[PDB]
DNA sequence: TCCCTGTTTCACGTGGAACACCCT
DNA sequence: AGGGTGTTCCACGTGAAACAGGGA
C-alpha cells in the first residue's frame, strides 16, 4: 500500500485549508478509498469541522508526536466510513517550544509528523494534512511527511507576495528534509470570477504558475472552488458539504478535485 | 503625551486584523493626530499594503526586539504625513524561538515590544498593531504592550469558538503581564448583514458581548466594516481606502470606527 | 330580523367576487347566523361554486326578476344547512335588454333586484351578493338593493383607474336611487404581500382610502385574503373553503373577515 | 393586405384577453407587420396599457360606431411605429343601449364592428380587437368582425364550463352573422405548470380541444404564457412587455406565440 | 386512512459589482 | 480623467406548492 500524503498548507489565513481539506477527505472518501484526514491546527478547526467537541476529545495527535501514543491510538472514525480523523486540540500549540528544542541538540523535529505517520502510511490510500496559518514548526511538519501539497489560493492582493514567499520555503526543505515533495497544484478557493480584483491576481498568479493549476483533465477547465455560503454552514452541521448539500457548487467543485486528484 | 497602544489582534486567520489596521491608523491620521502603525506580521501585509517592498527594507522591528537596534531607527514615514510605519519581514518570524529562549532563561519575553516602544510612546498619540493570526509569542507580545484589544470579527461559525479562546487569554494576560488591559470593541468585518449565517453569528456573539461593539455613539449603531471589493484592492494600490476611495462604504464605516475611538 | 343586504361589486373581472362571496356565506353560516347568497351573475359561478349543476337548476333569479316566479320560490338549501342560494344561468343574461325596456318604460329597474328581494328580506341575517364584473345592469341592480358593499381588491396596477370608478358608481346611486349604502369594506386579494407591484397599489389605495380596509377588530391588523391554491380548489368541490380545508389560511381569513363583519 | 382580424375575446374575468391583445400586437408589429389594435372595453385597460389617458382621448370607436367619425380618424400611433391603437373610453358602455335599439327596429347590431372596420382592412396586416368579460353587444360584435379568435385561459377551475358556453356563442354567429369564424387557438395564461389545479384544468381541457393548443411550430409543444409579475408591471410604465423587458418569459412567450401566428 | 415532517422546485426581491455612457 | 446614470449579471433569502414516507 502507498498513502498519498497530501498536505494542504498556506500560511495565509482564510484562504480555504480547512474547508479544503475536510471536504476533499470527503469528497475522496466517496469514491471508496480509504482517507485519514489529520488536524495540524490547533485551532482544531478540521475537528469540529466534522462536528466533533474538541472539550470531548481525549487523547489527539500531541501526544502522537512526541511518542505518548500511537498514531492508530489517536484514529478516530467519522461519519464516513471512508474518512478517519487524527483530531486536533490546544495542545498541538505545545509542539511550537517542543520542536525548537530539537532544533538546539539535533536538527531533527522537522520529521516528527513524517514518524508519526510511517505506522499508518500503509493503512490509509490518502492522508491529508490540514496545516495551521503559518510557516511555523507545525506547518514544516506537515511539509516534510508529505509527498504533495494542495495550496488554497484566495485571489486577494496579499496571495501576490505570499505564494512565492511559500514557495521558496518549498524548495529550502526539497533540498533540506524532503526531496520527494510535489505541488500536487494550486486551488483557487472562494473563487468570485467577475471581480476586476480577481481577475488580475489570477492573471499574476497564471503568469508564474498556470502550469501548478488545478485543471479537470476530463474536460481541461480549471478547478476553482465557488465562495458559496453553503461552504460556510457545512462544518456548522458536523458536516462536509458533501452530506449537507451534495448539490451546491462548493461540493460540486471539490468533487471535481476529487476527480482530478485521482485521474492521476 | 501618552500613546494608547491598540493592538489589533485575533487568532483566526484571513478576519481584517491587517485590514483593519491599516484602515483604523490611516482614518484616525486625517483626523490630525500622530500614529504609528506596528507590522507585527512576519507576513508583512500591513508594510506591503503602506505601499513598501518588504524585499527592499532593510532593518525592522525583530532588530528592535533582539535589541540590534532601536524602535525609532527602523520607522519610515508613510504617503500620509500623520501616519508612521515600523515595518517587517520574515526575519520576524525568528522571534518564536528568541521567545522561548526567555521562557527557559528568565520567564519573560511577554514585554518585549512594550520596552522597545518605551521610547517611541510619548512621539505618538496612538500606536495601532496589526497582530498576525496565532497565539503565540508573537500575538502575547502585541497584546501584552497593549492597552486596548481590537477584535475584527468576520461573522461566519468559527469566529465562535475561537473568540472564546481569545477573550480567555486576554483575561489570561490580565492576570500575569499586562492588568491595564481593556477590550476596546468587537469589529464586525466583511459583513454580509443578509446571510443567515452572519445573523446566526452575530447573535450568539451579542448574547455574550453585545455591548462590547463597536457603536456609531451619535447614532448608537453598530458600526461594522461592510464586505467591499475597494476595501480589498485598495493596498493592491500601496494605499489606505480614504487615499483610494474615500466615498466607498469600506472608508466610511472605518471613519466611523475612527471616529469613535477619537471620542474616547 | 332585517337582513343587511351586502353586495360583492367590482368592475374588474378575475378578482374574486364569486371567491369571496361564496367564503364569507360559508364562514357566516357557521357562526349560526341564516345567510343567502344571490348568484346575480349569468356564468353561476357562485351556484357551481357550491355544487349545484347550473343545467339541471330549473327555475332562477331571472324568472323572479320579471315576477314569473316568488323569490322564495327559487332558493335551494345548501351542503350547509345556514346556507342558502338563490341560483343562477344565462338566462340572468337576458336582463340586459330588459333592464333598458325598463329604462325605456318607467324609469327604474335599477331597484328591481330590490323589490324581488322584499319577500326575504327578514327572513335571513346576511343576505351575500356576487356581482358580475361590469357597471351594467345586473351592479347595478345589486348595489340598488343593498345597505353595504364590499370591494374584492386585486393589487395589480387596473385596480387603480378601477376602483377610484366603483367609488364613482357607489355615490352616483346614493345621491339618486339608493343613499343608504354604505361602503363595508375593502378586501385585498390573491395578496401576494412581497411582490413590488402589489405594495406599490397598496400604498397608492392606503393613502386614497385606508380607513376603509378590513382590519381584524380584534387585533386591528389588515384582513388580506392570502393567495392559496386551495381557495381555488375548494368550489371544485361544490363546496366553500372550511367545508374543503378549514385550516388552511384563505380559509381562516374568511373567517377572520366574517368575526370582523358581526364585530360591527 | 388582407387584414387578418383576430378577437382576443372570453366572458371571464381576468384570464389575459387585454394582456394578450396588446402584447400580440406589439409582438406582432415587430415582425415588421402594420398592426391595428382596437380597444372594445369600456374599462380601456388596453388603451391604458399603452401609456394613454382615457383622459386625454378625444375622439374614440364608440363615435366610429355610431359613424359620428371614420376609423381613420381615431386610429393613434404608438410608441412602436409598426402598431396603431384605436383607443376606447367609457363611453363605448353606451353601445349596449345602442346595440339593442337595433335588435328592435331590424334585428342588425351585430355587425356594426364589421362595418366600421370595412375601411382599414387593407391597410393593416392584423387587426387585434380586445374584448370585455362578457358575451354582451360589444363581444358579438368583435366575434362577427373578426376572421378568427384568441381565447386567452386561465387553467383554474371556472375557466372549464365558461369556455363550452363561449363556444357556443361561436357557433351561433357561426350560424347566423360569421360563418368565416375560426378559433385561432386556445391561449394558456397565467399558467403554473406544476399546481396541481393547473395540470388537472389543463388535462380535462386538453381532452375536449387538444387540437386547439397553439403550438410553437419550432418545438411542436404548447404555448402558455407564464405568471410573470412584470408581464403585470408592464402596462404600469404603459409599455408592452418587449419595450419594458423583452427577455423576460412573458415576452418570450408572446412572441412565440407571434410567430406561430404568422407561419399561418 | 388521517396526518406530519423532511425534502424539491420555482418566482421574486435585494444588493453588489462590472460595464457602457454621458455631462460637459 | 472625473463624477453620475442605468443596465446586466449573480448569490442568497423567502415563501408556496407538489411529493413522499412513516404512522400507528
Ligand atoms: N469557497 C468558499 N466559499 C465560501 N466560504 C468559504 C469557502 N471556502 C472557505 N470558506 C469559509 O471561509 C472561512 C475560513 O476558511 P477556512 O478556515 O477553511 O480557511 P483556513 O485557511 O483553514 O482558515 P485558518 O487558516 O484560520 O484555519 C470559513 O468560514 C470557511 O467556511
Ligand atoms: N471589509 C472588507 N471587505 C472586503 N474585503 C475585505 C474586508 N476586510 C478585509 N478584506 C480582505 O480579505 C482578505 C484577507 O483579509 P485581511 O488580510 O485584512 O485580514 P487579516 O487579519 O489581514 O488576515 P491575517 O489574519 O492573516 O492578518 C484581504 O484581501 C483583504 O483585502
Ligand atoms: N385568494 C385567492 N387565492 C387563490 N386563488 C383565488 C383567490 N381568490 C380567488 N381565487 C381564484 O381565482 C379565480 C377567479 O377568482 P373569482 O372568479 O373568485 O373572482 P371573480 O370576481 O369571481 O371573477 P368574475 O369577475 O369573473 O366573477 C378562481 O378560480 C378563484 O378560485
Ligand atoms: N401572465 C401573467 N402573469 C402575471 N400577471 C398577469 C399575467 N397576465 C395578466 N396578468 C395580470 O392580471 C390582471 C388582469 O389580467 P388582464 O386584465 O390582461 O386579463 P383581462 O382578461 O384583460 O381582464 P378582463 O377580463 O377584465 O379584460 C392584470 O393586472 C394583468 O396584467
Ligand atoms: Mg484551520
Ligand atoms: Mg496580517
Ligand atoms: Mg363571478
Ligand atoms: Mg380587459
Amino acid at each position: 500500500m502507498m498513502s498519498e500524503i497530501i498536505a494542504v498548507a498556506n500560511q495565509k489565513g482564510g484562504v480555504g485549508k480547512t474547508t479544503t481539506a475536510v471536504n476533499l477527505a470527503a469528497s475522496l472518501a466517496v469514491h471508496e478509498k480509504k482517507i485519514l484526514l489529520i488536524d495540524f491546527d490547533p485551532q482544531a478547526n478540521a475537528t469540529s469541522s466534522l462536528g466533533f467537541r474538541r472539550d470531548k476529545i481525549d487523547y489527539d495527535i500531541y501526544h502522537v508526536l512526541i511518542g505518548r501514543k500511537q498514531i492508530s491510538q489517536v484514529i478516530l472514525k467519522t461519519q464516513m466510513p471512508f474518512l478517519d480523523l487524527v483530531p486536533s486540540n490546544l495542545g498541538l500549540a505545545g509542539f511550537e517550544k517542543t520542536f525548537y528544542d530539537s532544533q538546539d541538540e539535533n536538527k531533527r523535529g522537522e520529521l516528527m509528523l513524517k514518524n508519526a505517520l510511517e505506522s499508518v502510511v500503509g493503512l490509509y490510500d490518502y492522508i491529508i494534512i490540514d496545516s495551521p496559518p503559518a510557516l511555523g514548526p507545525l506547518t514544516i511538519n506537515s511539509l516534510s511527511a508529505a509527498h504533495s501539497v494542495i495550496i488554497p489560493i484566495q485571489c486577494e492582493f496579499f496571495a501576490l507576495e505570499g505564494t512565492k514567499l511559500l514557495l521558496n520555503t518549498i524548495r529550502m526543505l526539497q533540498k533540506s528534509t524532503n526531496p520527494k515533495l510535489k505541488i500536487r497544484g494550486f486551488l483557487p478557493t472562494m473563487h468570485v470570477p467577475q471581480l476586476n480584483l480577481t481577475k488580475g491576481v489570477l492573471a499574476e498568479l497564471f503568469k508564474y504558475f498556470d502550469s501548478e493549476f488545478f485543471r479537470d483533465s476530463a474536460t481541461g477547465e480549471y478547478i476553482m472552488i465557488p465562495k458559496s455560503v453553503k461552504l460556510a454552514e457545512s462544518p456548522s452541521f458536523g458536516k462536509p458539504i458533501l452530506l449537507y448539500d451534495i448539490k451546491s457548487n462548493g461540493s460540486i467543485a471539490y468533487q471535481k478535485l476529487a476527480q482530478s486528484i485521482l485521474q492521476g
